[PDB]
């Protein structure tokens, strides 16, 4: 945790780097801060996204990493972010850190969604 969005030194090890901290878990990273979100498994549920869905206002772009492997965006999920404007996509946790870290650089409205890999 940490009040604002910063760029992800690392991942692995069932955890991230970022802002010299070391953080165990899966994360989101949106304008309001970098908060630990407890995901049991690599697809992202309603409550996962709820920090986005209520900070849309201020999120063009989220990024989901689904861990190892690219998986889809389940139809929930779907529906939920394109009530609220968000382009979003997912690609594997490693992908979604390299390219969060990108836009982030580049100051585009951007947010992560991260799963903890190993």
């Amino acid at each position: 945790h940490f009040p604002g969005r910063a760029p992800i030194d690392a991942y692995g090890n069932g955890g991230f780097r970022f802002a010299d901290m070391s953080h165990r878990g899966s994360i989101i990273c949106i304008p309001s801060g970098i908060y630990g979100i407890d995901m049991t498994g690599p697809v992202p549920t309603q409550e996962d996204i709820s920090r986005v869905l209520e900070e849309s206002d201020q999120i063009e772009v989220l990024l989901i990493g689904t861990g190892v492997e690219l998986l889809r965006l389940p139809e929930e999920l779907r529906v939920l972010l394109w009530e609220k404007r968000i382009s979003s996509d997912t690609m594997s946790t490693g992908a979604a850190v390299r390219t969060f870290n990108v836009l982030l650089a580049e100051d585009r409205a951007v947010a992560a969604l991260l799963f903890a890999v190993e």
